[PDB]
């Protein structure tokens, strides 16, 4: 399944607002040498405001529909995670953003310079991988 | 919305458990003539148990990664919804499951006959469509 994660540029992230309203969105991600997952997200996003209020996040890697012949058997991996804010421009933050820039290119140069985008580490507690039919 | 939604077999659904734990998963869907949205889901699924406890669901339609040139601009549409259970084998239930069978084929024949899958109607209360860059 780490093979599976490598197929993706982004993760689906499910979060909860201060008022208890669930949200689904997506965020580009990287995984470091120690196999930690990080997302890079806008301060304007509902997902980010949710995470700032409630650190619980479900991370889902699900096959594109184009890859899926039987819709009830969509290959997918999901983790229950806890988010932690990595302090802007710490050495760790710059190392992580460097990995984003390596994956995603010039937009990361712009964002890291001009925008207050957040790096969140998503630490997983439990995962589940479904190939074929699974509820 | 309707043109974009027509491109999808399924929706990403984000829910919350009784204990406050978010989940992201997916479910095949239909939209009827009156433009209402429905999911057909297993009684075994975390998403189903969460909906049974907490009838709030975010519904996300997000372009496949394969179709996306710039990962920070994945075309997408999402709705904040409430869920209601459509009573099994009611006229409405049979009409909706017929639509499922028209979309998805023989697997629905099997499930409708043998499995205690639920039909939830998801009524949108707020929505947002993002093409290009948006948080």
């Amino acid at each position: 399944y780490a093979g599976f994660i490598q197929e993706f540029q982004s993760a689906i992230i499910s979060t909860i607002s201060e008022q208890g309203i669930p949200n689904g969105s997506y965020a580009p991600f990287v995984i470091d040498d120690a196999k930690n997952i990080y997302i890079y997200v806008s301060g304007l996003a509902v997902h980010t405001k949710n995470i700032e209020a409630n650190p619980l996040v479900n991370v889902l890697f699900v096959d594109d529909e184009a890859k899926t012949n039987q819709i009830f058997a969509r290959r997918r991996l999901s983790f229950d995670c806890t988010a932690t804010l990595i302090e802007r421009e710490s050495q760790k933050w710059n190392q992580v953003v460097d990995q984003f820039q390596e994956r995603f290119g010039q937009i990361i140069e712009v964002l890291r310079g001009l925008a207050d985008f957040r790096i969140f580490q998503l630490t997983p507690k439990e995962g589940r991988f479904v190939i074929g039919f699974g509820a």
